[PDB]
Order: structure tokens, then sequence, then C-alpha cells
């Protein structure tokens, strides 16, 4: 038993809710919240900009030190940093950005990072401003992640379309 509430169960291990991931993180304080990161950990907009804003820019300060030490992430890669006031940890995961021409096949590699964590609160990778089809992202999620994932979808219209078209 965990504290996630109001989710629709899609599979044995994947759950979905129309929710603002920032507000959901603030309420649940999950062990892991996933950020929709880029390789530079520049949290300017989308999910990343919202999570960072909610940390009063502490996520960005920590991220800048991480990059100065380690260099950029790989597309499809991840790093674990603090969850600040939102979660114990933040798993920064880089899905491919279609608006940069990145290979969509890397979306599966991106989701594989979730398997290193027993339970996660997450957005749909490569959705939103990353330009991928969210229905496809959900399919890759279900077919790749084996750990327990609670997906927060900000847009109610998109949430209803994801549920209604889910196979
Ligand atoms: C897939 C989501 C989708 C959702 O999950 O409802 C709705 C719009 C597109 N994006 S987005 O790229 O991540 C995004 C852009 N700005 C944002 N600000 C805050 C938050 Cl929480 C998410 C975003």
């Amino acid at each position: 038993v965990n504290s996630f509430s109001g989710y629709l169960k899609l599979t044995d291990n994947v759950y979905i809710k129309n929710a603002d991931i920032v507000e959901e993180a603030k309420k649940v304080k999950p062990t892991v919240v996933v950020n929709a990161a880029n390789v530079y950990l520049k949290h300017g907009g989308g999910v990343a900009g919202a999570l960072n804003k909610a940390t009063n820019n502490a996520m960005q300060v920590e991220s800048d030190d991480y990059i100065a030490t380690n260099g950029p992430l790989k597309v499809g890669g991840s790093c674990v940093l603090s969850g600040h006031n939102l979660a114990k940890h933040c798993l920064h995961v880089v899905g491919p950005n279609v608006n940069k021409g990145e290979d969509i096949q890397l979306l599966k590699s991106a989701y594989e990072n979730f398997n290193q964590h027993e339970v996660l609160l997450a957005p749909l990778l490569s959705a939103g401003i990353f330009g991928a089809d969210p229905i496809h992202s959900l399919r890759v999620c279900v077919d790749t992640v084996r750990t327990n994932v609670y997906l927060a979808v900000f847009d109610k219209n998109l949430y209803d379309k994801l549920v209604s078209s889910f196979l």
C-alpha cells in the first residue's frame, strides 16, 4: 500500500491521473519524482520549468553544479539528484526532443531508467514541449517500465484521450 490516490490502473504496474505533477509531488512527497530533463539540466519550461520553480530555483542551482562536475547527460540517460521540497529524490530523465530531431527510439532507453526505482511519480517522457506523441509515450512506458509508475498528466483533454485510446 502506498499514498497515491485517485489513479486509474492501466496495467499491473502503471497508473495514471489527470494532475499537476508539482501539486501531486507536494502532497505525496514520493521517494522519486521524475523530471522531463534535457542534457544540460536547464529547467526552463514544461515539466522541468514547473518543478524547478516549485523548488525556488534550488533544483537549477544543484543541477548547474552537477553539470559543471560531470558534463551533460546522454539523450536517453538520467541522473539522481535531490527532490528538494517535492520528493526525496528527483530522477532527471532525458527523453528525445522531437523539436531537436532526436531519435524517437531513444524513448525506450529513457524509460528504462525508471526500472532502477521501485516506485515513481512521473510525467510522460518526450510529451509536451518535447514534441512526441503522448499516446506513443504511454505505450512505450507500459511496454518498458516494470516498476510501479504513477503518471501525472496535466492536460485534462489529453488525459481523457490517453485513457480512451489505451489498448
Ligand atoms: C506533457 C505535458 C502535458 C501534461 O502533462 O498535462 C500538457 C502540456 C504539454 N506537457 S509538457 O511538455 O510537459 C509542459 C509544458 N509546460 C508545462 N508546465 C507544467 C507542466 Cl506540469 C507540464 C508542462
